[PDB]
């Protein structure tokens, strides 16, 4: 039975990460505000909030606007999406060093929640204002949620497979998860991954808050996003998109690229529970932390660390616990980044993964913030008060998103 | 290296197979239709296409309306592709025989081209008219693209995963290759997997059509699809949805399930050429081709059919011809079925490897509609006049989709 452990499968390395987040636009200085104990969820200034009066006035914008890059020729031709990912695929291939490697060797899978759907409604608007005629021939290139893998596929030049998972808030994990198969079943040497996803607008505000998924806790935004804490109330949307390079740990000794971590492992599986809400007993979700481990060739007890999906909603949060300790984890010390980041949905299991690689890279957990009086209910080792440096060796990162898919990923020190 | 032939992945069978198609919503009433010549594709009645003076009037709606089976209650709570996916889901499980298998290892892989798009524009629409408490708390679960997916697994019970690849025309052959990956690797021993997408509505045909992509051959709307004619003028719109069950080879055994065929193996490549034009010399597609060989253990003289993408577009023919040929499976007898069923984008991948099963069944290809005069630059053995009955112990199916995704589905006789 192949593992990473005894050889089965070859080894995989991350060599570099991107995103861009609430907090930064870099991810080394988002890492370091993380550490500072920096959230960047703030009071939402739009006009919007006030035009609707939402229940919901907080959120974190991104620190660095993607379309403050983006000329008037990428604002015409791509969805926002797609500019996130073209953005995040240059960055990401220079911070590389610009490697030439063989396109056939090389694939992309880049997850999102949604796609391309603020051209639905442009394209449906100038239809009804001036005929199908002024549907632009680049509609259907826009539209199509596969539209950001395609684009930094064609971007980069990747030949091996560029696809694109949809799983709501897992689709960033699961995006790295395949990436991982696509190399260790030798259909490639080398994958871009992780997730993207669009911008805190009304309408999705008010989406989510009609699930009563959401924290109003407007008057003190910094401190609304409560994982694992007995005061919480909701997820605070988080803008962000990230990107992680993988490839054979043979592939990157060949071309000097320095290893961050290793990707050891992944599971997949479903609840079958329910459509939006997570199963209580966390059963499915800790199987895919134990299914993570079986590939990776490690046992719970190697497990240090867990990045946990941990979204701050009473329910969410509870099944994890449950999660971690089915998965027979809950020794591990925990982070929940969702705390100072927020959510983002489709991109947030490829930052989350790239915070855990940062963890093992630099044997540190930043503080979860706001965990101040911890749920009687829930008893996990939360990192918080400060960053924990300690010796952490092995690390799983969760994703459960809507919908019951259950994303765990493995990873290593290097 | 493992690969079927050699026993390197376990067996994996194709035991059910459902679909409802412009023909007819019953599958083997459809494939009864096919070798009869029959097509799909009609004048468009709809009042939009006068609404808009369409410059494309011809199309497949479904023979037998999704909605025409769906009571008030799924009207309100499931988006369309939803509603699909909940239909064809239960349809194929009868057709299975009501299995009791293990959820723990029951997963469901199930494409589509966009999502539950018209939830997005509804729930716009209500919060325009009303404010954001009118938008549904289900707005949510009805939007988001990996919906009908979870849909399917929550009514059958799949706890090994629940997986949504978006790839434009290519996701319902996506779908079935990783539900083959999840089982090869030994995730799941079962998984129900394949394609939905939406209706004809006018701004889907003002969109392709702006790219030139479609037919307006509307004075003989069963003769437009025309795929490898030298007059083809593009590709026509023809409803559909499909869904198979595929299992290992001891799982059916064990339950006294008859295969109706072998799934061997899957390729995934990319062009990384251009955002919706393949690339002319068809290589990568042909390495798609070329991998599911590789992983059946099968070689290109062992190919006897092929189930061509043929969208009957100019420049989509000709690409193909040039992946098959470089794929080295020329000799192989071609059938290109969207010349009778149309192109159903996220589900026609899974459609065409329905159809691809049973042709192996069978041991019969139905008759390429509308392939008269053969385009002189390609020189393929395309199926036409009437079905030809022949030895087919091997087969593939294609699919290149929209945003340059290559899938390629090798099948065996069982
Ligand atoms: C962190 C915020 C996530 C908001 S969302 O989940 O509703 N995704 C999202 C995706 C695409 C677009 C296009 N416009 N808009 C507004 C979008 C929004
Ligand atoms: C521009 C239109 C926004 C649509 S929305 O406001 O309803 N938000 C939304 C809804 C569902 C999903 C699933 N994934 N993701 C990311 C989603 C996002
Ligand atoms: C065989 C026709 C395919 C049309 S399409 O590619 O534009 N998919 C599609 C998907 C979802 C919806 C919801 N409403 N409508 C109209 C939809 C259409
Ligand atoms: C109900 C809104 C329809 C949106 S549309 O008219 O522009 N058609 C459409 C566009 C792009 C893609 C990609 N996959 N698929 C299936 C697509 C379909
Ligand atoms: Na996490
Ligand atoms: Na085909």
């Amino acid at each position: 039975q192949p593992s990473t452990a005894n050889g089965g499968f070859p080894s995989v390395v991350v060599t570099a990460v991107t995103a861009t987040t609430s907090i930064s636009p870099d991810i080394e200085s988002t890492w370091k505000g993380l550490l500072a104990g920096e959230s960047g969820i703030h009071a939402l200034e739009d006009e919007f909030v006030t035009k609707w009066d939402l229940a919901v006035k907080i959120g974190g914008h991104l620190k660095d606007p993607v379309d403050s890059h983006m000329g008037r020729l990428d604002m015409r031709r791509m969805s926002y999406v797609q500019r996130m990912g073209k953005l995040l695929g240059g960055q990401l291939w220079e911070s590389a060093g610009s490697p030439e490697v063989d396109p056939d060797r090389f694939a992309v899978v880049v997850g999102t929640g949604l796609g391309g759907a603020e051209r639905i409604v442009e394209s449906y608007d100038l239809m009804n204002a001036g005929g199908p005629r002024k549907v632009s021939p680049l509609a259907v290139q826009m539209i199509m949620p596969n539209g950001a893998a395609a684009v930094i596929g064609l971007q980069l030049g990747a030949r091996a497979g560029v696809m694109t998972p949809v799983s709501a808030c897992s689709s960033g994990s699961e995006a790295i998860a395949h990436a991982w198969r696509q190399i260790v079943m030798g259909d490639a040497d080398v994958a871009v991954c992780g997730g993207v996803e669009g911008p805190i607008e009304a309408l999705p505000i008010a989406a989510f808050s009609m699930m009563r998924a959401m924290s109003t806790r407007n008057d003190e935004p910094e401190r609304a996003s409560r994982p694992f804490d007995k005061d919480r109330d909701g997820f605070v949307f988080g803008e962000a998109g990230a990107l992680m390079l993988i490839e054979t740990e043979e592939h990157a000794k060949a071309r000097g690229a320095k290893p961050l971590a290793r990707l050891l492992g992944a599971g997949i599986t479903s609840d079958a529970f329910h459509m939006v809400a997570p199963a209580a007993d966390g059963v499915r979700a800790g199987r895919a932390m134990t299914r993570s481990l079986e590939l990776a060739g490690l046992s719970p007890a190697d497990i240090d660390h867990v990045n946990a999906h941990g979204t701050a909603t009473p329910i969410g949060d509870a099944a994890e616990a449950n999660a971690i300790r089915v998965a027979g984890c809950d020794q591990a010390a925990v982070y929940a980044p969702k705390s100072a980041l927020g959510h983002s949905i489709g991109a947030v299991g490829a930052l989350e993964s790239v915070l855990t690689v940062l963890t093992l890279r630099d044997g540190v957990i930043p503080p979860t913030l706001n965990y101040e009086t911890p749920d009687p209910e829930i008893d996990l080792d939360v990192v918080a008060g400060e960053p924990r440096y300690g010796d952490y060796r092995y690390a799983v990162n969760n994703s459960f998103g809507f919908g019951g898919h259950n994303v765990a990923l493995a990873f290593g020190r290097y």
